[PDB]
């Protein structure tokens, strides 16, 4: 039997849906006896649709698929336009599929369309089959336009399960078939929103697929929308995610297109990952309208300790970044409170990340060879300590230490540059305690500090720190350890006072008590030039 | 001139204590030319203090008096003499303003002065290194309240606060060394104790490198413990060196046991990491149902911690965790405490996967992979591909089970690691079974069950597995979790007989089992 007469195996399949066992299987086996490509199945299926009957279960469908047997035929069965109730039923019954109880093995039917031609089906999900994935998406996107039965809700539990088990397949299908779904719903932003939920969800469950999903998406509006949510939602670490954006070349776009201050949050980990659009980011993005964000961030990074915070390498800038940030920050037009906060921060920053001190004079390779924020080894701390106390015990002259530091500041040997860092840092951090010092130790420290300013061992921002400290002590009551320290330090660098007339005018303005310190006062007023 | 009439250089020294530039250190140079040991100086100073003032010397004049005396023993002799209080006060105050660079007598280089230690060097270049001066200050300050309040007392007090910040190690060394004398002076144990504890805490904050040394000299552990109780609560972490200092001086075990509980528990991981050695006995002795909410809380927190910093110091090693589980299931837990604890065994094995096969005689192997470190990527990847092969047809479940059974008893670290990884992966994946397609779910169900059957899951981990299977079994029939419980239970049915209590529970609490004929049969068969 052939042709349109033959096409009434439509009836065979139709009853093989209708409720049978004994004869059902010989029916499927008999239809399978056919050469499928020489049958016009469109006719058969549309025939089933048109003249309706004379709800399938997994057993029945299983025999329908056994009858059809060929992946292209099965796909054809799916693409036929069924009553929504039947499609809902079909999807629901496939969610209950098991080969182990003897259902037809669809996953092994050759020539079905896949949600991906690259990604293998590791999840072992029927949603790998594009027909099925798209069935589910098609039903789900239409949720509201459908009758609410028991089956609607049941399907919703099914899809929620699918959404948890294999969202990568759901999203690969949503993209591969996107024209269709946009045209079906006739609302692009519903497709967009569902797309973003999916993307976020592929990140949460099964991140090993994320890159692969990202690959197939063009509009980066979506990826940014998703990244924005992933950022605030997740507690850290997000590294793999950022590395997947980098590896697919979407990361820079996300950092720049993300709202500011979410971007800034993730800037340190982006760098450890290899991002390297940072200085451009600073130049373009950093404005006086957002600076308070930057200050908040850096303050926080200084308060972090390797034992207070989970990662900190990925939460803290490297020396190069901190450096760049300091430069730009003293360049931006900060208001008064913002500048007080910033200067405060430069001190907190120098205390927190001491390798910053000598950074940016062209010895950086040597500096960085000791680590960025890692913290100084105990033997260098101990050596620096021995050196210093030996100065305080009279054995070494101040100018000896000064000579040493002056050698080390220009050294390319990492341990050198490190010892420099430790010594200078030590003095500066120790500045909070000068007011408790006996007068001899205080005088020695005062001359050491001052000479550090004289011989140019403190430069850049570190020198402004120094100057602000000296100023801050100068503003303390005279005859006080702090005031005596200010005075002696200033005297100790006096030969170079000529280079900072502004500073001298500020000392003269704001420290009247200087009028009682003869030699120094004279030196400072001579800085009217 | 000799004798008592010589002892009337009381007059000379007395004049130097009064304010010219020229004459003063001529007098000084003259007096110093004498041989110091031959003079009876006690008599001299006594005379100086009795027919006396013809009060409040200048720093220049004091420097002159020291230049006159020159000798450490003589100088000490000058300090010990009992002078008026206003003089003692002016004396401490002028010493606080000492400068050798401004030309003051160099007191620190005088030979044969009494120090605060004969061991510790004067690294701080403090006059408080000299026991006479340290003690002078302690003496004045301990008497704050009972002394007339002038401007001198206030001045001095501010000096002492500077000393308190600069060199507390010297003040406390001196307080202990002369402890008898100060006890006699105050006659209040609580004042000496308050000051001692305060000093000790202060040595910890500034100059911690001195702490161990200070701690050596103290016999009473009561104060060390008090101080440590303050230090623990006040500081945010880390305390490592501090505890190490207590261990090296043998006060650590004492402090852990004499500290209030729950502070003590907080510092237990770091203590062990340092080498403490008393954890066993601590658990056995101190853990009571009134304090277990603290143990539970601390353990939960440890589970939720992510590498909450570098956590090595905040987190127990595997041996401690194991011990804690053992002890906790032996304690009379409340209902809520029970829920919590079991939930905790799960969260625990999720967070510390090397716990799984721990304590069966393979621990060295396990521990060679790290304690809490986290499984290497090569292992996760290998393990993943392996398991996958099982889920798509290639490997039979009994193959995986055979392998695991092999690795369970292995002393090779990596075998034990792979085991940890596969088993942990299945269990951690348990939260997601309700999303599994039926075939994958069935395979996992049989794998899990067989894990129970062939004794891959033992001890507390077995109790976890059973609690999971049970919890899934209470879910409505035809639901995925229920089908999972059923298939798992079925897959170990042969060993059901080994667990009558479990079977009876299954029979009482899960009526729906009566609908799976095979399994129901086996369970009542195993009900004895
Ligand atoms: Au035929
Ligand atoms: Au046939
Ligand atoms: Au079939
Ligand atoms: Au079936
Ligand atoms: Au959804
Ligand atoms: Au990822
Ligand atoms: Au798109
Ligand atoms: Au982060
Ligand atoms: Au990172
Ligand atoms: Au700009
Ligand atoms: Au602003
Ligand atoms: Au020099
Ligand atoms: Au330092
Ligand atoms: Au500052
Ligand atoms: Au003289
Ligand atoms: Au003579
Ligand atoms: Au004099
Ligand atoms: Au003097
Ligand atoms: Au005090
Ligand atoms: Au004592
Ligand atoms: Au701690
Ligand atoms: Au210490
Ligand atoms: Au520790
Ligand atoms: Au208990
Ligand atoms: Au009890
Ligand atoms: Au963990
Ligand atoms: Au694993
Ligand atoms: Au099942």
């Amino acid at each position: 039997l052939e042709g349109e007469s033959l096409n009434d195996l439509l009836a065979l399949l139709l009853s093989e849906i209708l409720s049978a066992t004994n004869r059902g299987n010989v029916i499927a086996r008999s239809i399978s006896s056919l050469q499928a490509n020489q049958i016009n199945w469109n006719r058969v299926f549309n025939l089933m649709s048109t003249k309706y009957f004379l709800m399938p279960t997994t057993a029945s469908l299983s025999c329908l698929f056994a009858a059809l047997h060929d992946g292209p035929v099965i796909d054809e069965f799916f693409s036929c336009d069924w009553k929504v109730i039947f499609k809902l039923d079909l999807a629901i019954q496939l969610h209950k599929w098991s080969v182990q109880n003897g259902c037809f093995d669809l996953l092994n039917a050759e020539g079905t369309r896949k949600v991906s031609e690259t990604i293998p089906n590791t999840k072992q999900s029927l949603l790998y089959l594009l027909s099925i994935a798209s069935l589910n998406l098609e039903l789900f996107l239409q949720r509201e336009e459908l009758s609410d039965g028991p089956m609607l809700a049941y399907f919703q539990e099914c899809f929620f399960e699918d959404f948890n088990y294999a969202p990568e397949y759901l999203i690969l299908a949503l993209v591969k078939e996107m024209k269709r779904f946009v045209l079906l719903i006739e609302n692009r932003t519903v497709i967009d929103e569902i797309l973003i939920t999916l993307l976020i969800q592929v990140h949460n469950k099964s991140p090993s697929s994320f890159k692969d999903v990202i690959s197939t998406i063009t509009d980066d509006s979506k990826i940014v929308d998703a990244a924005k949510i992933i950022i605030n939602s997740d507690d850290a670490p997000i590294a793999n995610f950022l590395k997947s954006l980098l590896d697919t070349g979407r990361l820079d776009t996300v950092i720049n297109k993300l709202p500011f201050n979410e971007a800034f949050k993730i800037l340190p980990c982006a760098r450890q990952i290899g991002w390297e659009g940072f200085d451009t980011f600073l130049k373009t993005k950093v404005s006086p309208s957002n600076v308070d964000v930057v200050l908040e961030s850096l303050e926080v990074q200084t308060k972090m300790t390797d034992t207070n915070t989970p990662f900190r390498s990925l939460k803290t800038f490297d020396l190069f970044a901190f450096h760049s940030l300091i430069e730009v920050l003293n360049k931006c037009p900060l208001d008064v409170l913002q500048l007080q906060r910033f200067e405060s921060l430069e001190f907190s920053l120098l205390i927190a990340f001491p390798r910053l001190i000598n950074f940016g004079f062209g010895h950086d390779e040597a500096i960085l060879a000791n680590g960025d924020i890692a913290g100084i080894n105990n033997d260098i701390e101990k050596e620096m300590q021995n050196y210093l106390q030996k100065m305080y015990s009279g054995e070494l002259a101040i100018k000896d230490v000064i000579e040493l530091l002056r050698r080390l500041r220009d050294s390319d040997l990492p341990r050198d540059q490190e010892v420099f860092t430790c010594i200078t840092h030590a003095v500066i951090a120790e500045s909070t305690f000068f007011q408790d010092y006996p007068l001899d130790a205080l005088a020695t420290t005062s001359v050491l500090f001052g000479s550090m300013i004289l011989f140019q061992l403190l430069r850049g921002f570190v020198l402004d720190v120094a100057f602000r400290i000296i100023m801050r002590f100068a503003k303390e009551p005279p005859e006080s350890k702090m005031f005596k320290f200010a005075v002696q330090a200033i005297y100790a660098f006096r030969i170079r006072l000529a280079e900072y007339p502004q500073y001298c005018k500020d000392l003269l303005r704001d420290v009247p008590a200087l009028k009682s310190q003869a030699q120094v006062y004279q030196s400072i007023v001579e800085a009217a030039t």
